This record gives C-alpha cells, structure tokens and sequence, in this order.
C-alpha cells in the first residue's frame, strides 16, 4: 500500500457511499483484511448492483494498478463492475516532491530564490 | 404529521395524482419510507421494489463552511486593530 493514494478512511467512506446501502461488518473493517473479507450487505432496499432484491453471493472489492475494484463473487452475469481510483491530488504529490529536492527557498526580504 | 423522530419507521403516504416520479407508474402498491445512512436520506418503496429505484439526498451543509468554522474556533486567526490578520 502506498502513502500516495488517499487515507484509508476516505476510501472506505467512498465505498460505503457507492453501495447505496449499509454494511454489517463496516465497523469490523480493519487494516489486515482489505480484499480477503467478502462484504455482507444489509439488503434493506432494492440493490443498485443489479436492481435485485438481494444477491445470493457477497461482493468483494479488489485492488489493482492503483484502484479499488468492486464486483460480485460467483455469477457476474446479472450485475456490473465499479472501479474507484486512488490518487490524492497528484499535483500535491508533485509539489511535495519538488520541495524534497530543496530547490526553492524563502528569504527574509520576502522573495523565493530558485 | 412528519416530525424529527419519525424517521425510519413511519411510512410516507403519497396521493399519486400524477404518475410516480420514482418509477413512472400510475400509482404504487405500497407507500415509501425514508432511511438515514452515511449522510444520505434514501428514498425507497416498501415491499418488493424491483420496479422501483432508490433515490438519495445527501445532507452535507457546505463542507467548506464547516471547515472554516472549525479553523476559526481553534483560535489561530485574529483580526488586529490595524486591519492585519495575524496567524
């Protein structure tokens, strides 16, 4: 896991927002189990995964090439796949790289010496 | 009839003078009910809502104004007598 993507909390809030439905083991999510634990949905409304009463299988979210991917285990026929990206304002990561080189300073007279 | 408490229990009755905007039918076999989760007030039908769609309204009152309030209440920006902010 790379410290350039996003904090973990923002990711989980995004995925919980994308289920449009609650999670029983939401507060049970930890740092060790990221994709190994299938997610149980308290199917208290029609699904948004395929507009079905309830899935007979759980949903598993997977990570690859800098993105969490969510989908259904088993038969992904009457379903679809959603992909969510992780890049915390790449311009901020760039700008934080440039300061690591120590190649722009600030001076008491008030202007930056590059 | 609606109050603050009666949130995720009471049904909401709709007299469909026109077709339902939720599912484009003449009327509904059952009323609709409201739920609160992750800052959203979900709209759904009571029963088997396969021919229905869940709508959500988010409750986030200008996230940036909340952050402004928090930074302000931390007491780190002050307006001085000369018109200069000091941080």
């Amino acid at each position: 896991w790379e410290p350039g993507f996003i904090s973990f909390e923002d990711a989980i809030k995004r995925v919980s927002k994308i289920f449009i439905n609650s999670i029983i083991n939401f507060n049970d999510l930890d740092e060790n189990n990221f994709t190994t634990v299938p997610l149980v949905i308290d199917y208290v409304t029609p699904c948004a995964l395929c507009k079905k009463r309830s899935h007979k299988h759980p949903h598993q979210l997977s990570l690859e090439n800098g993105a969490i991917r969510i989908y259904k285990t088993g038969n992904p026929h009457s379903c679809k796949v959603k992909i969510v990206p992780l890049d915390g304002n790449k311009l901020f990561n760039i700008a934080q790289r440039i300061l690591d080189t120590n190649s722009v300073l600030l001076t008491e007279r008030g202007d930056h010496i590059v």
